[PDB]
């Protein structure tokens, strides 16, 4: 059917003391992230936490000499930020809820996202979380390229600035033909 | 050595009567990306045209919801604009000189660039074309998701505005940590 | 929807005088190739020819190395044999049908099949051709990387090695799970 | 730069009591295996244990109407092998040695091999673990299809039978190039 992916809303990139954070912005699409959550599990959606993670003793990564540390396995910093992370625990052993740990800003690269959501015959790829114009939309281009149809929850994602949320949000329904929910 | 991707400057995207033309921006960096790319093969470097092509009877197409006819395979939609073509047209045979017919926005997904790239051991690839913000930057991001080192041409790519251009440079730089060649 | 793939099933493989070919056994299916063909059009299957294409001097190909030159671009050993061949010429420009260059021996590597088949919501892909242990068989893994049905007409594959032959068919159904229509 | 594979050497695929397990020819390579590993490591080579994992209950998964369930998550099943499994114990920390759960035959397949061996320039793998002609045979292709130079050490990989052994190894030299060590 459709999977709902919930992309990097985790201390480090929302808290105000967060490693790499996006601040207000992003903090203010805490409550509406988890509701359009919850209504996606209600309505037999997948959903998918997908989540950077970076392990600390990592040189190799190309984000190394582009962002400080962030994210780190085994730290607080990677929990799910507001009540989103209440979905999480109360359905950590849900077979129709995923977590699925990544480092690339696309949710696809390198993980079994495909694999998952083919196994299940999902058509439709739902996409929350942050940042707009980069892991959504990374996420987002991989998912036109391998065939999905998309649909990204304007209440649900956010980025830094309102200039590159707006850009994100105009490639992602007029470049990549997304339908932009409410 | 380094492989220059010359991505999609053909008539219907940058002649005055191209069917989905980006006009007088992408004209104007005619004599740069002609000049960028004879420079990169006199270099050493392999040269990849990665274009564009649409079979005439097919509506299975996702650009087919947004965007009207244009480079149809069997048209003159798809020649090269300005010198770039003669370029082509004189290395038509020359093994380090390719042409790849592509769907996508991006040159990797479904093409062989990967595998030519990967047969001859190419760790960088220097961007050109058009339009920034759409074909060089899924482009880049499948190349950046692909462990590519990213050159990027300033003065051999284009965008319909100079405000999208500039967001696509920015998320090049910052968030790929391309190389911006000027 | 169902995909017939119809894979290297050319003069170079299949014919007496064929360059890298299976001969008797190859020739054996020529029949049952074409009618099964036949019968998934008229069912309303798409159909893929998947070709090798090669070039001679290629030394940034490895399999140069491996095997003796077959399937040559713009030789006759890329001709389809057998009735096969008046299927693709009588429908050279049916949406339904689809001719693919490839260079590895898989038909997704390289190529836009798998994209193709996601277009049209295609689940299941229905394997014909040679060599069963290798073009065949290597289609066949990617396909179930790739969350395909596979379905395999015994009638309608064949290898040089009847040994090698039934280790493939064994492999398909064991352990990728296929259907062996017999 | 080049890297050994680890495919699939637990105790489900190998030990007498393993839930899918293919038993003394498995069983035989153990010492070799933990041996070539060891000497790989000492060469410079990075080390990627790319193991089978099923999440328990998960009928989405196509083998589930192929094999009896097997190296469940959590489980002692996929616990490694004979003296290979010492190896990781004492270099689980160590930044060349690296662990990946994977779901299909191959482990290039939903996991993000190919971005850590190109993150490291790679372009050799080193194939040792088991089935010769199932993980080992299809981590293969994937490496050939993906461009990689590929060595499969002979002593420390194994089949269920020496026929699918010997048909596993030939494919891997004269279709996809490799080198039998
Ligand atoms: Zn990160
Ligand atoms: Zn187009
Ligand atoms: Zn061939
Ligand atoms: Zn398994």
């Amino acid at each position: 059917s459709k999977a709902l992916i919930s992309i990097d809303y985790t201390y480090d990139f929302v808290a105000d003391d967060g490693k790499l954070t996006a601040g207000k912005p992003a903090q203010a699409i805490s409550k509406a992230i988890a509701q359009v959550t919850q209504k996606a599990y209600d309505n037999g959606d997948y959903i998918f936490f997908t989540i950077d993670g970076h392990d600390e003793g990592d040189d190799f990564h190309p984000e190394t000499k582009l962002f400080p540390p962030h994210n780190i396995k085994g730290t607080s910093g990677r929990d799910l930020y507001g009540a989103l992370a209440d979905f999480y625990q109360k359905h950590e052993n849900d077979k129709r809820v995923f977590w699925m740990d990544k480092r690339h800003y696309s949710a696809f690269s390198g993980t079994d996202l495909d694999i998952r959501l083919r196994e299940r015959r999902v058509d439709t790829v739902v996409l929350t979380g942050v940042l707009t114009d980069i892991c959504v939309l990374h996420t987002a281009i991989d998912a036109y390229n391998l065939g999905y149809q998309i649909e990204v929850v304007q209440s649900a994602v956010a980025s830094l600035s309102q200039e590159n949320h707006q850009f994100a949000l105009n490639h992602l329904q007029n470049v990549l033909g997304a339908t932009i929910i409410e």
